[PDB]
């Protein structure tokens, strides 16, 4: 098969961003991050071409009460795009509708919040609602407090899902409302990591609730799937992850 592949990806710092220049840029040279270096590897590695396109929804991917996925889920479920290439959270539920490579990085649930109030904890949060708190809606997150059965997160998924406000309909939106009001943001925790280092007001809360991978996302039953898995785990026991992470990562910290 000698076809371009379709990748469907989400503007979302820093993984995915459009390049700056001076020039109006078409194509792929249009972006730029993390996931394009990713991108690049593997097309290098495996020796395939591709087409770059914005999900047109904006979102990553959830279902209604139909059952029906949006989303680059979507996306991938009506074989619009061979290749997901994004922060994409790999979750059993998911799996229902597509298929995910091994995870190219692991990260958790945790906490965006401005400094100050000194909450420590997901508990603090569910037992108040002063301060508001919610999730990227139709991410993976969302569907995380949706689904749980664990008592905490049941609670917060009830006050959430009760506050049209707390659900943001991007990362991006999110951050600002943590920056504007009395608002915490659940969302995953390389992001956090990325976002505290460049805004020393807002800080992580305490650690990690759950355990995940962000994986490449394939339509079910891919030729693509396992030599991608194949060519991530190489990168990844050779240490080259953790290198690109860092060049996406660093920065000036804070006080
Ligand atoms: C790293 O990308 C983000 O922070 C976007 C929001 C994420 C989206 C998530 N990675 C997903 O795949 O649905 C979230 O549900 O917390
Ligand atoms: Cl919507
Ligand atoms: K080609
Ligand atoms: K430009």
């Amino acid at each position: 098969t000698n076809r371009s592949l379709i990748v469907t990806t989400l503007l979302e710092e820093p993984f995915v961003m459009f390049r700056k220049s001076d020039r109006t840029l078409y194509g792929n040279d249009r972006f730029e991050g993390y996931c394009i270096d990713l991108l690049k590897e593997l097309a290098h590695i495996l020796g395939f071409s591709y087409e770059i396109r914005l999900v047109e929804d904006g979102k990553y991917g959830a279902q209604d009460d139909k059952g029906q996925w949006n989303g680059m889920v979507k996306e991938l479920i009506d074989h619009k795009a061979d290749l997901a290439v994004a922060p994409l959270t790999i979750t059993h539920v998911r799996e229902k509708a597509i298929d995910f490579s091994k995870p190219f990085m692991t990260l958790g649930v945790s906490i965006l919040y401005r400094k100050g109030t000194p909450i420590d904890s997901a508990d603090d949060l569910a037992k108040q609602t002063k301060i508001e708190y919610g999730a990227v809606k139709d991410g993976a997150t969302m569907t995380f407090f949706k689904k749980s059965k664990i008592s905490t997160f049941e609670k917060m998924w009830a006050f959430m899902s009760s506050k049209p406000s707390a659900l943001v309909k991007n990362n991006e939106e999110g951050i600002q409302r943590t920056l504007t009001a009395d608002y915490a943001l659940l969302m995953e925790s390389t992001t956090i990591e990325y976002i505290t280092q460049r805004n020393c007001n807002l800080t992580q809360i305490g650690g990690l609730i759950d355990s995940k991978g962000y994986g490449i996302g394939t339509p079910m039953g891919s030729p693509y799937r396992d030599k991608i898995t194949i060519a991530i785990l190489q990168l990844q026991e050779e240490d080259k992850l953790h290198i690109m992470k860092e060049k996406w990562w660093r920065g000036s910290g804070c006080p």
